[PDB]
């Protein structure tokens, strides 16, 4: 896997946000992750959290998995990086998302993902709480 430039335009939600990509504007869904609506429980953390770490970023990068680029909505699905450093695996870390929607061929990520869940549900952190 590789990692391409992308820039900010807008955070949207915990595991969503807008980003400039090949110069186009497109919406980014993170693999392998459920972040809970703004609506729940711990939505609004999520929310702030991926917000934060990609608006303090100096360098955004995505990159895509093996199989499917784009999901059924248009939206970009890419493992995110914010100066070297995954949100996808950092909102599990936290416990501010669960791993989730593992579809075969996009999930070389998965273990690091699993065992960044295991830390935080032994942490008891957030939605494991
Ligand atoms: C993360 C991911 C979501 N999706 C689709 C599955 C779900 O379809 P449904 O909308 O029919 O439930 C939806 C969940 O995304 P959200 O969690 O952003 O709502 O996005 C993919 O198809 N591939 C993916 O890798
Ligand atoms: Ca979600």
């Amino acid at each position: 896997l590789h990692k391409e430039p992308a820039t900010l335009i807008k955070a949207i939600d915990g595991d969503t946000k807008k980003l400039m990509y090949k110069g186009q504007p497109m919406t980014f869904r993170l693999l392998l992750v459920d972040t809970p609506e703004f609506n729940e429980k711990y939505g609004p953390e999520a929310s702030a959290f991926t917000k934060k770490m990609v608006e303090n970023a100096k360098k955004i990068e995505v990159e895509f998995d093996k199989g499917q680029r784009t999901d059924k909505y248009g939206r970009g699905l890419a493992y995110a990086y914010a100066d070297g450093k995954m949100v996808n695996e950092a909102l599990v870390r936290q416990g501010l998302a669960k791993v989730a929607y593992v579809y075969k061929g996009n999930n070389t990520h998965e273990q690091l993902l699993r065992k960044a869940e295991a830390q935080a549900k032994k942490e008891k952190l957030n939605i494991w709480s």
